[PDB]
């Protein structure tokens, strides 16, 4: 019997490519804070790990920092997934799943994560599912074309990267809990 | 309430420097397999992670492989610490604790683990003790002088490394610098 079993309300995961308008989408839920546990992607944690900016170090030098960075992402995800709450609904931006199935996978594919590094991350994921409870009742997929995503980012990463991520999200969420697809172009 | 709470028997951890004679010591317990859950240090796992030898890659190029290797060590330790068993006594060679307090710490000190890497490992350890139950009722410390340890290895790593490790084991198990979890029982391997 897993950690945090039966301690979690109905949980909705917001999934989508970089620049699919997740942050904008989640701001619409702001006014229900008293009723909804609302956890945005923990970027602030990744950018300040006792002063160290793992996210930056990763984009700067992936062959070296992808492994610890992704490892840290996994941790922060679990921190959100298990964080206790009294509310009757929980909404999370991204998840341990997008981290594993899209980001880690893509990093392996383009050789940022070497085999041994990928294998370590994966061994953890396998242990994590046997030991920690990840509540997930509904995914909302903010589906977009990579080009529209690319555009949105410019008004505020290569298109090729966004394409790769998009394909991986599609493999996971379309081509295969219940997924619910929204058009955000 | 943590994972694997109340699923574990009395647990003894065998701790000591590289070459303190842990493997030899644990072989004496072999003949009680039916009565004792007896888990040796999972080196085999570290040497074959879907074909990859993490242990080797670590000694070959520490700045790059220490982080994943130690991360993997942590995992295998947890795998042992929580592995279910019907026996009334469990004996583990090394532990999540030696990994954290001695090996990871030393790797930070000599710059194998860079700050961000160390910090990630530590954040995990902190999350791990809030979420996973690590049963530990008694530590047996195979205490030795680094020189004797060094000698034992030759009959079968720099002396400076063994010295550093020894000092860290001593800080943890004798001088009680780190958080204690249970009673330490010291043996002289001489
Ligand atoms: C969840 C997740 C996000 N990200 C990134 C992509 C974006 O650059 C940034 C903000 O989400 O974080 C990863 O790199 N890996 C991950 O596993
Ligand atoms: C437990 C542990 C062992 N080891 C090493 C030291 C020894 O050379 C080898 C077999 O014990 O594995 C680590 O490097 N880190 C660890 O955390």
């Amino acid at each position: 019997t897993k950690y945090a079993e039966g301690t979690q309300p109905f949980t909705v995961l917001i999934e989508g490519n970089i620049g699919s308008g997740k942050t904008t989408y989640l701001n619409h839920f702001e006014k229900y804070k008293n009723d909804i546990c609302l956890l945005t992607e923990p970027v602030e944690k990744w950018r300040n790990v006792n002063g160290v900016d793992l996210l930056e170090l990763m984009y700067k030098d992936p062959k070296k920092w992808a492994m610890p960075f992704q490892s840290y992402v996994t941790l922060t995800m679990l921190q959100s997934h298990t964080a206790p709450t009294n509310k009757k609904l929980k909404i999370m931006e991204r998840s341990i799943f997008s981290a594993r199935y899209c980001f880690v996978e893509n990093m392996r594919r383009n050789g940022s994560l070497e085999q041994g590094m990928y294998n370590t991350l994966e061994e953890w994921y396998k242990f994590i599912e046997e030991s920690i409870h990840v509540q997930a009742d509904l995914i909302i997929y903010l589906r977009t074309s990579p080009e529209v995503a690319y555009e949105r980012i410019r008004q505020r990463v290569p298109l090729k990267y966004l394409q790769e991520l998009h394909e991986l999200h599609e493999d996971w969420l379309i081509h295969q809990c219940k997924v619910l697809v929204l058009d955000a172009d």
